[PDB]
């Protein structure tokens, strides 16, 4: 029965940092003894909890979370089995089953040299900067910075949008009964996200109960190229070029840039819908009487959000809310990075400055969350199953095919069998798998 201790869970996992800027600070541990000393004295009491972060009046000036790799845990003398072999083997090893070469990876990600990540969030970079100083002064050479990624909410009216322009963070699983569910939102057991929580089938070490597996990915987005492809391949029609291009963009994502799901508004954006959390997730893909297996006029089968949360595609209720595939939910805590598109990139339709998403997913089993979604669903041209045509193609957004163009069907409303071959517009530079421990562990077992 008994519910989540939110005083002991790190905030990013369930609520997110709530800050304009974030820094991911990837480190190695040089001397364990010293390191544990400050881990306990200086990190642990300032680590931000879910309880802390969901009180308007209790937000720290700088929000800090911390998570450790397998090689990080080992370095701290912590040889316990966390019960995740994807976690133990590391993301570099997992790269092939993603149909991606580590040739474009951050060199520091393409191994197991990284022992952890500190996440710092704040509403300005100055505060982040000074907090880094203060951490580096305290820890001294008991730690090395191996790599860093700065990120922020996008500027102006683009706030809450990702670099392609699309409102993100509409959709997350509701944890029963932490969250009171919205219309259409999936509801899952806590133990889908929190290791050792309600109905996590996997044995954990006791110190790790209340943590989560953080899957990090630095995903470069080629925004000019994406926009040009949309203009170049927009379906014919009586609509303006710009409307038809936007239509193709939305059909790839499954939502208009305003966030309005195309399933409910298949022919034009509806920003009032997009802004309304009571409506903007309230759908299953079913419609009377179109049949689920062949109708792509509301939303392609290949659309990103359909590919990553299949809803009524994997059975269950046709009226919301659909609760299929609960065990395959991830909490998403990602945030854009890099500069806005510049005038010169827009003009040449060519990227020169690296920008994209610092993609963060939480889950209790890596094998059921990020990794599953990416390989079994996104990368699988027969997914969802039992469609006609059977060849859905790949996720136009994250689908991978060894750096070759992805074939994706369903996108063009006038002919669902019509294929487009789509260059990659998202380019993984790698990341790593971390374990974000309960806060008690941090000054407890890990520092002890
Ligand atoms: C640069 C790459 C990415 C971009 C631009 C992107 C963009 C978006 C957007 C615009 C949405 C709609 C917002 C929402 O429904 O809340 C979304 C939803 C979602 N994405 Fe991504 N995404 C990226 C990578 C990923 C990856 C790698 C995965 C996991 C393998 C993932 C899984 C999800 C899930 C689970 C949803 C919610 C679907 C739902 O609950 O209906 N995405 N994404
Ligand atoms: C979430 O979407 C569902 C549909 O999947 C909405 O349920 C539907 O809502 C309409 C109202 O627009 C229901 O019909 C209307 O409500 C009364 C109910 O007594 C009905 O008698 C009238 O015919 C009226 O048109 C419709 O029956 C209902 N469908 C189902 C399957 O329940 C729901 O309203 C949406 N939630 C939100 C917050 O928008
Ligand atoms: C960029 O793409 C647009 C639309 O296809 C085209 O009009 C324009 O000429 C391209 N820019 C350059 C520099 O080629
Ligand atoms: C639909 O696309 C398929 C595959 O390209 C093609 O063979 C068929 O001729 C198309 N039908 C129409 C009406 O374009």
């Amino acid at each position: 029965a008994t519910s989540l201790n939110t005083d002991d869970i790190q905030g990013d996992i369930l609520v997110g940092m709530h800050k304009q800027k974030q820094l991911f600070y990837f480190f190695a541990i040089n001397d364990p003894a010293t390191f544990k000393t400050f881990l306990a004295s200086d990190i642990a009491p300032v680590v931000a909890s879910v309880t802390q972060l969901s009180n308007v009046a209790t937000q720290p000036l700088v929000a800090l979370n911390i998570a450790f790799s397998n090689t990080g845990l080992l370095a701290l003398g912590v040889t316990d089995n966390l019960g995740d072999s994807l976690f133990a083997n590391g993301q570099a090893k997992d790269a092939t089953s993603f149909k991606e070469s580590t040739s474009s990876w951050v060199p520091q990600f393409a191994g197991t040299g990284i022992h952890g990540v500190i996440i710092l969030a704040s509403d300005t970079t100055d505060l982040i900067d000074q907090q880094v100083a203060s951490i580096e002064s305290t820890f001294g050479s008991s730690i090395s910075k191996l790599y860093s990624l700065s990120a922020s909410i996008r500027p102006g009216n683009e706030a809450g949008h990702e670099m392609f322009g699309f409102l993100d963070g509409i959709a997350q699983p509701a944890i029963n009964g932490f969250n009171t569910p919205l219309p259409g939102q999936n509801i899952v057991d806590a133990g889908v996200i929190i290791t050792g929580a309600t109905n996590d089938p996997i044995t954990r070490p006791s110190w790790a109960v209340g943590g989560s597996f953080l899957a990090f990915r630095q995903l470069e987005q080629l925004v000019p190229e994406f926009n040009k492809y949309l203009l170049d391949n927009a379906p014919a029609g009586s609509g303006s070029l710009q409307a038809r291009a936007d239509l193709l963009g939305a059909r790839m994502v499954g939502r208009w840039k305003s966030g309005a799901p195309i399933d409910l508004t298949p022919t034009a954006d509806d920003p009032a819908l997009g802004a309304d959390a009571q409506r903007n997730n309230n759908f299953t893909y079913s419609h009377a009487g179109f049949d689920l297996g062949s109708d792509q006029s509301h939303c392609p089968f290949s659309a990103h959000i359909r590919k990553t949360r299949p809803r009524a595609d994997l059975g269950g209720s046709l009226t919301p809310p659909n609760l299929s595939a609960g065990a395959n939910s991830i909490m998403r805590s990602g945030i854009p990075y890099g500069p806005e598109v510049t005038s010169a990139e827009s003009a040449s339709n060519t990227t020169t400055q690296e920008r994209g998403l610092a993609f963060v997913a939480y889950q209790a089993q890596l094998s059921q969350g990020f990794h599953f979604l990416q390989q079994t669903w996104a990368d699988n041209a027969n997914f969802p199953p039992g469609k006609t045509p059977a060849t859905v193609g790949l996720d136009p957004i994250i689908g991978q095919n060894n750096g070759q163009p992805r074939v994706v069907n369903g996108l063009l409303p006038s002919n669902s069998s019509a294929s487009l071959s789509i260059p990659q517009f998202v380019v993984s530079h790698g990341g790593e798998y971390f374990f974000s421990p309960p806060i008690s562990a941090i000054g407890g077992r890990l520092s002890a």
